[PDB]
Parts: structure tokens; C-alpha cells; sequence
């Protein structure tokens, strides 16, 4: 189904970038338009850390104190005054979209500045990390803060994860978390065929019904994934998102492969 029709039906804006890493075939629709990426960036942050810490060293611990805690940290809030391994920081951020786990991960990498430097190195001059959780969710269409375009984000996920410098172990670890995440079930996972394995990370900013999902979709029989980025927003600050838009956009898009 035409994506413009999907936009029409949902009165939302859609940004898609799909890349079948086996063939190199790309599907694009508003792929160079900026969207607040929200929690989908957790995938990017976790992957950058895993480039620098071998699987075996994920047992290393970090101390968490009261200053680390930000809103919506279902796992990390129980860790004040305690220490936590890097493994569990990643599991929390990925599976529960723990905000404190994410910020901590960023801190471990060296700060936002270091994350930006690494995106530039991968050739991504678009994805613009500026704020930490949860401020990164205050999206304003008039601001480039914490936004990326589906094409940029999608090329970065491909380079970081689908075909980057991660070991076997750390790739499996990150992907298993994305495959089992129950939070993206009403999204990409909901619109692709049941044959398809979907490893995703969703996100939702506070404003303009900014709702997203990024995934590594593995068609039945294909070991190479298809990287799929779906960013969506609406015109009003207070609009609520309808997850069916992402489910349907994914369904349309999968027909191209």
C-alpha cells in the first residue's frame, strides 16, 4: 500500500529507510527528513559501548548513585548506592528502555561528545545527539536537537551492528535483547509476516506523537537482515500516536523485498 495513503489514513508523517544488507536494495520515503529519534538511540549507545568492551569483560561494574537517576528507570532505581555490571546496564536500557541505564552507558562511552565523534567516524553527520535522557524527548520541529533522518540512522545501525566491528558474542547479545524485547510488539513486529524475525528497539518522544521503531528483520531463510527504520510524527504537539501506523508501514515496506 502507498505510504502517502498511510500518511493520509493516519494524518501522520512517515519516514522510512529500509536496507536489505544482502542485496543492498533500499526503500525510502521522506528518508532525509529529520525526526526525534527518542529511545531508538539506546540501540546506538549500547552498540558503541560494545565496540569497546569485549563480551568477557561485561562483568565489570560501575557504581550508581542518586545523581545518576532520571525519570523512568524501573531497573536502575533499585541500584542507588549499589554497583551494576555493564551487562545489566545494557539489558536494562534495551529491554526496559531504562533511562538511567542509557545515560550511564553514554557516560561510560565518554559522554555525548564522544558519541558524536563516533557517529562522525561512521560517516553520520546527521544524527544529532545533544541531550541526555529524558530531555532528549522534548522534541520541537523547529529544533535539530536529538533528531536524525531515517536514512542517516539506518546507515549508522547497519555500520555499527549489521556490518560493523562487534564481536560475534556481543552482536548476539545485543540482538537477543532486541529479538526478545516485548515492547515493540505492536509495531514492526506486528506488521511483518510471521516468518520474519524482528529485532527492534522502539521509541516515543514526549511531543508530536513522535513514535518510532528501528529493526533488524530477518526474512524466513535469509541470514542477512534487512535494516528497517520507521520514524513518525504528527502536526500537533499534543497528538497521540497510533501504533498501527508503524505496523502498516512495515507491512507495506516488506512487500518490496
Amino acid at each position: 500500500k502507498e505510504l502517502n495513503d498511510l500518511e493520509k489514513k493516519y494524518n501522520a508523517h512517515i519516514g522510512v529507510y529500509a536496507l536489505d544488507t544482502k542485496s543492498g536494495k533500499e526503500v525510502k520515503f521522506n528518508s532525509d527528513k529529520r525526526f526525534a529519534y527518542a529511545a531508538t538511540s539506546k540501540a546506538i549507545n549500547s552498540a558503541i559501548l560494545l565496540e569497546q568492551v569485549p563480551y568477557n569483560k561485561l562483568n565489570k561494574k560501575v557504581h550508581i548513585n542518586k545523581d545518576d537517576i532520571v525519570a523512568y528507570s524501573p531497573i536502575l532505581e533499585k541500584y542507588v548506592g549499589k554497583d551494576i555490571t555493564l551487562k545489566a546496564l545494557i539489558e536494562a536500557s534495551m529491554t526496559y528502555s531504562d533511562n538511567t541505564a542509557n545515560n550511564k552507558i553514554i557516560k561510560e562511552i565518554g559522554g555525548i561528545k564522544k558519541v558524536k565523534q563516533r557517529l562522525k567516524e561512521l560517516g553520520d553527520k546527521v544524527t544529532n545527539p545533544v541531550r541526555y535522557e529524558i530531555e532528549l524527548n522534548y522534541y520541537s520541529p523547529k529544533s535539530k536537537k536529538d533528531t536524525s533522518t531515517p536514512a542517516a540512522f539506518g546507515k549508522t545501525l547497519n555500520k555499527l551492528i549489521a556490518n560493523g566491528k562487534l564481536s560475534k558474542e556481543n552482536k548476539k547479545f545485543l540482538l537477543d535483547l532486541m529479538l526478545n524485547n516485548k515492547s515493540g510488539d505492536t509495531l514492526i513486529k506486528d506488521g511483518v509476516p510471521k516468518d520474519y524475525k524482528v529485532a527492534d528497539k522502539s521509541g516515543q518522544a514526549i511531543t508530536y506523537a513522535s513514535r518510532n521503531d528501528v529493526a533488524f528483520v530477518y526474512p524466513k531463510g535469509q541470514s542477512e537482515p534487512i535494516v528497517l527504520v520507521i520514524f513518525t510524527n504528527k502536526d500537533n504537539k499534543s497528538d497521540k500516536p497510533n501504533d498501527k501506523l508503524i505496523s502498516e508501514t512495515a507491512k507495506s515496506v516488506m512487500k518490496e523485498f
